[PDB]
């Protein structure tokens, strides 16, 4: 399935994922496209916090047709 992620532009791109797959799984298809490192990453749904050992699936990413992850940045 596709996903799209908000980045730190507002910009999106799209990921190919399965529900299965683990949000550390998912920074890291992040870290390559956008180039930030999975340990400054915080992944947002629907303005919940994603935990790195955690699936798409607990976060019932299968709910809607059309999903938009958001990336935030950690501060400094």
């Amino acid at each position: 399935m596709q996903i799209f992620v908000k980045t730190l532009t507002g910009k999106t791109i799209t990921l190919e994922v399965e529900p299965s797959d683990t949000i550390e799984n998912v920074k890291a298809k992040i870290q390559d496209k956008e180039g930030i490192p999975p340990d400054q990453q915080r992944l947002i749904f629907a303005g919940k916090q994603l935990e790195d050992g955690r699936t798409l699936s607990d976060y019932n990413i299968q709910k809607e047709s059309v999903n938009h992850l958001v990336l935030r940045l950690r501060g400094g």
